[PDB]
């Protein structure tokens, strides 16, 4: 969990400070899989240059441009279709590289959740910054791995994984104890797979 | 994985079931940021358990062919043949596990993506296509080497390090570099939640 902060006095911090702006955009899913598993909702992320998970968005240069116009214009390259306003904003973070971490999301229905998915394989960034979008799977298999969990257990931004934990929280989206009980489900599959390979002593 | 040729492979019996995957890629001569050749773009996908694979699926060998299943499985939206065959595997409850693999333009590439946000299966058992980057940056981790820290489907990691390996789109001592440089990543990452 990283150290929150609101937008307004993140926006007085020294010139010394860079900010970023990601997008979390989702869609309620009334549909199950497998004829059994309510799929709840589905989240956007996307796979980067650097091999990793994390939100669409980036650095924004806050003394060209406000953030929502900053985000907008990175947006437009990387997915190419929407326009956020500050009725979007959801949070300010800290990380630790002294960067402002400014999270925005909108739920969309799913038809503009898959226009969004359809405009960013034509966007200019994807091959390049952009190596595809992925939905994240918020549902738990039987076996209490499929699912969220193995999806967590993949490779992030650490920004982008604290993010999407927390919004899904204040956007009651999923519990906050079904986060951390999948969050620990990924971290024991991530030492199950790791022991194969490069077991400790 | 234990190795088998194809004629073998049909000869393993019924009680064998049979899965058939296609990696598809294409060479890249961009450069990122104009600094890094991309040298190739190969297509995976992030499965419905949060994994990543290769598009495919179980085939049914007593009514589709090998060739037949695999292409009403792929959920792109292209047609394999006997040719683009590579290898098959037999998976660490008796599933052999059969490659195929054909290069690409990387606009053809591309069309693959566009049709695949297309399919029926996108939203349901496919959430998205990814390319794998196969350039390592300066900090001998970008790229590769972080992505091989990904979740995968454990058949489609080890189909995918023996595809570039025998398809010569990479060296082995490359592969073996950015695969430990992945592990060690997930090593010195997992000592920070459970030391």
């Amino acid at each position: 969990e990283l150290k929150q902060i609101s937008r307004v006095e993140a926006m007085r911090l020294g010139p010394g400070w860079s900010h970023s702006c990601h997008a979390m955009l989702y869609a309620a899913n009334p549909g199950q899989l497998f004829g059994r598993i309510p799929m709840r909702f589905s989240v956007l992320m996307q796979m980067r240059f650097d091999g990793l998970l994390g939100f669409p968005g980036g650095f924004v240069d806050r003394r060209f441009w406000s953030l929502e116009d900053g985000l907008n214009r990175v947006l437009g390259l990387g997915l190419g279709c929407l326009r956020l306003t500050e009725a979007d904003y959801l949070s300010s973070h800290l990380t630790e590289h002294r960067v402002v971490a400014h999270l925005y999301a909108r739920q969309l229905t799913l038809e503009q959740l898959h226009a969004v998915e359809i405009s960013a394989v034509h966007s200019r960034d994807h091959g390049l910054e952009v190596l595809g979008l992925v939905r994240v799977p918020l549902y738990t298999q039987k076996d209490r791995v499929g699912g969220f969990p193995n999806f967590l257990s993949n490779a992030f931004v650490s920004t982008a994984k604290c993010q999407l934990l927390f919004a899904l929280k204040v956007l009651n989206m999923m519990p906050e104890e079904k986060l951390v009980e999948a969050l620990a489900a990924a971290t024991e599959k991530q030492k199950k797979a790791l022991e194969k390979l490069l077991p400790a002593s």
